[PDB]
C-alpha cells in the first residue's frame, strides 16, 4: 500500500504499530521506500555486524527530522521486511549522528509471552543495552569517509517515550 | 494488493491457489490483514514449537465461520509469508477450537517433484499426521487462561476435501 | 504494485535497479506475477541445488523475448523476494534454453564496500563463473521430460552489458 | 576423550562445567555415549517441538538414578554438541518422569554479558518458565506406547539447586 | 577415539551404527581422518549444490575399495559430523567412479517416527531417487580435468543391500 | 586426541593445516582445551558482531606468546569447530593486544575453486580486509573495563607470512 501512513494503532501511544524494515541479525539494511512503494535496498552494513533487534519506523508519525519515528524491537524470533507488529514502548535512545539529534522508540513484540516482564526502560537487561550502544556508535564508522557519524547521548524511561511517540503523532496530523 | 480475493486457481478444486502466512519451521504466527492490507504479527507462540508446515488460506473461499479456507501444506523447504503457490489438495483435518468446528485442507505443494507420490491422504505418513496432531493440540494450551482450546476430531480424504473446497468456493460467490 | 514498471535509476544503465525474485542459496524458484500483482512460486528445482546468486529482472525493460531483462547478482547475504536493489552491471552470461536465446545480466549489489573490486567481468573469479555455468546447464536436466533444456554459449564484458541493457530499455518504451 | 568425567569445575557448585548435548532449538536429541566414547543421536523428538534451552550433563557428578546431573541452559546463541561450557547455576526443574524422580539444573552461560542478570530462579522470566515446563510435559507425548512419561513438579531456587549439585559432586567421589 | 572401529551395531545388517561425515544440505566435504583422529574438509564442492542426504561410513567394514561402506541417509534435520546414527537399510545405489565400481548404502533414521514407513527402496519417493542420481552424476563434474568421475548403475533393495552389509562385515573381520 | 600437536602439513609453509575453532558468522567464540581435551566455549562476544572469517590455530606451532600461531581464514561456507582444514598462506595481520604484540596469518580454504584467485594479500579484496581490521580493533570494545584491548599495525604479504609460519614451527620443535 503505502505502509508510512498506516494506522498508528488504537492502543497507542502504549502500544503501537511498527513496519519492521530490517530483521535482528540482519547485516542487509533495507528501507521501505514510498515512492517506489518496496522494500529496497539501502546498503550492506561494512563491518561484520548486524542489527541488534529489529528495526523499523511507526506508520503516521513524523520526527522533527522529517522522517517516521524510528525503532528498535527486542523479539523472540527475528522478524522479516515488511510485516506489521504492535509494538510495546518502554524507552529512548537518544543519540546524534551526521543529520542531527534523534532518538529511537525501544519496545517489545506485544504479544509474545515471553516479554511480558519488559515493562520500562529499566527491565531492558545492561548486558543488552550496552550491545545495542556499541552497535550504534561503531556500525557508521567504515562510512566516515563518507560523512556519517554517531554518537549515543543516554537512555530515557517509558514516561519520555510516550511523550515523543504523541508528539510525532500530532505531528504528523499537524 | 487484496490477497483474500485473488483467483482460486483454474485447476481447481483439485489444484488451489493458497497464500502462505506462516512459513514451516516458524513460531512467529503471520496473518494477511485485508483492512491494512499487509502481512501482521498476529502473535509469537508462546510454547517452544514451529508449524509444522506452510500455513495459509485459499483466496476468494469463505469457510462456514466467514473466514477463507485455511490449510497446511507439505513442502521440500519452508515458504515466505505473503507467496502464492499451487497446491494440491490431499485431504481434511476436522478439528473443534474455541470458536467452533473446522476443517482445515492438507495439500503439497503442486510444482516440486519431491511430492508428485501424495496423492491422498493416505500416503502422508502416519509419523507426519501424528506431528500435525499433536501440534494442534499443544499450540494454544498455554493460551487457554486466554479463553483458548483445540480438539482434533479426525481426518478425511482427498474426495471430501475437494467437496469441502467446493462448498467455501460457492459461498464465496454466493 | 507493479514491480515489473518501476523505474529502472538514474544511473542507468551502469548502476540498474532489480527486483529480486530468488535468494541466493535457494531452492525455491519463485517469480514476481503482474497479473497476480505477487510472488508467486514458480516451482521448486528438482535437483539437490540452489541459485548461485540473487535472481531478478530490471524493471521496465523488456528483451528479445517479450519479457523484461534478467540477471544474476553476487551479493555478500542472499537477498529476499520483492526487493528491490541497485545493481551495478559488470557482464553477460549468453544461454540457449528450450524457447530461444537468451543473455542474463551478472551484477554485483551497488552499495556494498566488500564487492567494490567487482568492475568488470574478468573481476568475477573463474571458480565462481564455472560454478554459474555448471548450474544453468544442469538445473533443468530433471526437466527434460518435460521439454526444457539449456546451453551455456559464452560470457561477455560490461560494455556488451550496458549495450544491451539499453537496448531492452528502449525497447520497454518503444 | 571420556567427557563425563571431566572436571565439574573450580568455581562449583556456583559455577560448573557442562557437556553440552542438544543445542537450543534442536529436535535432534544427541546423547554423549561413554562406551562409544562419542555423541550418538538418541532419537529425533516425534512432534513440531525443539529443545527450549541447551542441554548437557555436569561432568563428575551422579544423580540418585545412576546418570550425572542433567540441566537446562539460557543462552545467547545455540551451542554445539561436545563443546563444555561454564555455567552459572539458578535454580532446579523438579519432575517425574517414567523411570522415576529427576530433577534438572536451570542455568546460563556463565561469560555472556547479556546474561548476567539472571542470578536466581526469580529471574528466569515466566514466560520463559511456562515454555519450558511445557515442553517437559508434551515432548514424550508420542512416545507414551513407547512407555514413556513425564509430570512437572515445580521450580526451586538457586540455594536448592546448589545442594543438589554439590550432593551429587560427592555421591560421585563416593 | 577411531570412529572407523566402533562396533557395527547388534542390529547389524538391518539396524546398523554409521558415523555422519557429511550433514544432508551441506557443500562442504568432510571426512574422517583415522592418522589424524579427526573430521578434516576434503574439499568444497565447486557446483552450487549440497549433499541430497547425511553421508557417511559404516564402522567396522571394509569394502572392496579397502575403505569402510559408505551411505547415504534419509532424515528429518540435517545431522552433524563425527555423530553416530542407527541406520536402517533399505536398499543400495550402484555406481561406477573413477577409481572403479562402488555401492552405496540407502538408509532412514532408525529413531524418528516420521520415517518409519520407508522400509525398502520402493519405499524412496521417486522425486527423492532422481534427485539422488542426479547429485552424483553432476557433483563431480567440475572436478574432471582433475581425473574425477562417476555413472550411477541402478538401484538395489533391502535383500540386497543387506547382503552387502553381511559381506563388507565379513571382510572387516577376515 | 590433541589438535594442538597435529602435524602442520606436508605442503607447510605454503600450504598448512589448521583446527578451526570459530565459525565464520559466529558470535560463539570458541577454544580448543588441551588440558580438557575439548573445544569450550570461552565466551560470548559482547557487542551484536561476528567473526569475520573462520578462526582457529596452526597445530605444532609456538608463537613468541607461547600459543600456537593463530588465523583467519576465508571461506565459501563457514566451518565447525574442531574440523582440521588445510589453508593455503596469503597474508599476516599485525596488531597489538592486551598481552602484547601479536600477528595472525590470513589463509584461504586450499581445496575450494572458488577461492584459487586469492594467492596474496593484494588478492583480499580491501573491502573484507577494512571488514576484518574494524572487526579486531571494536570486538573487545566491551572488555576494557576487563583491561582487554587491540590496536591493528597493519598488513604484510605472502612472502613476510611464509616467514612467521617457518619460525613457529621451528619454534616448536625447539
Amino acid at each position: 500500500a503505502n505502509l508510512k501512513s498506516l494506522p498508528v494503532g488504537d492502543k497507542a501511544p502504549e502500544v503501537v504499530h511498527m513496519v519492521i524494515e530490517v530483521p535482528r541479525g540482519s547485516g542487509n539494511k533495507y528501507e521501505y521506500d514510498p515512492d517506489l512503494g518496496a522494500i529496497k535496498l539501502d546498503r550492506v552494513l561494512p563491518g561484520a555486524q548486524f542489527y541488534p533487534g529489529d528495526y523499523g519506523f511507526i506508520p503516521s508519525t513524523l520526527a522533527e527530522d522529517g522522517d517516521p519515528l524510528d525503532g528498535l524491537v527486542l523479539s523472540t524470533y527475528p522478524l522479516l521486511p515488511g510485516v506489521v507488529v504492535e509494538v510495546r514502548v518502554v524507552g529512548l535512545l537518544l543519540m546524534e549522528d551526521e543529520k542531527g539529534g534523534d532518538a529511537k522508540v525501544i519496545g517489545v513484540v506485544a504479544e509474545d509471552q515471553r516479554l511480558d516482564h519488559i515493562q520500562d526502560i529499566g527491565d531492558v537487561p545492561e548486558g543488552v543495552k550496552q550491545e545495542i550502544q556499541h552497535f550504534f556508535e561503531t556500525y557508521k564508522a567504515l562510512e566516515a569517509k563518507k560523512g556519517k557519524w554517531v554518537k549515543v547521548t543516554g537512555w530515557r524511561d517509558r514516561k519520555a517515550a510516550l511523550e515523543e511517540v504523541r508528539a510525532c503523532i500530532a505531528r504528523y496530523k499537524g
